[PDB]
């Protein structure tokens, strides 16, 4: 699959990232089992990426792509949008779906 994107609070529902913009974000990733792996939110430091330059998963690019500004959402993400076969050695396992939760603070 690719990635599916569920709402958890509204964003203003009208802005919505476009190719070059930069994405602040504040996010958490975990597992399929529910193990966290990563978290902006651990480190008190938005990450930044800009929308189009694959500095990010595909299913980032697709899926934060699908948000409005202020929105709060949670993307599942399978392996071929993710780290894929080979996975991240000791952090993400091989074929491995991942569930972010992101939330979209402002664009720049």
């Amino acid at each position: 699959m690719g990635v599916q994107v569920e709402t958890i609070s509204p964003g203003d529902g009208r802005t919505f990232p476009k190719r070059g913009q930069t994405c602040v974000v504040h996010y958490t990733g975990m597992l399929e089992d529910g193990k966290k792996f990563d978290s902006s939110r651990d480190r008190n430091k938005p990450f930044k990426f800009m929308l189009g330059k694959q500095e990010v998963i595909r299913g980032w690019e697709e899926g934060v792509a699908q948000m409005s500004v202020g929105q709060r959402a949670k993307l599942t993400i399978s392996p071929d949008y993710a780290y894929g076969a080979t996975g991240h050695p000791g952090i993400i396992p091989p074929h491995a779906t991942l569930v972010f939760d992101v939330e979209l603070l402002k664009l720049e």
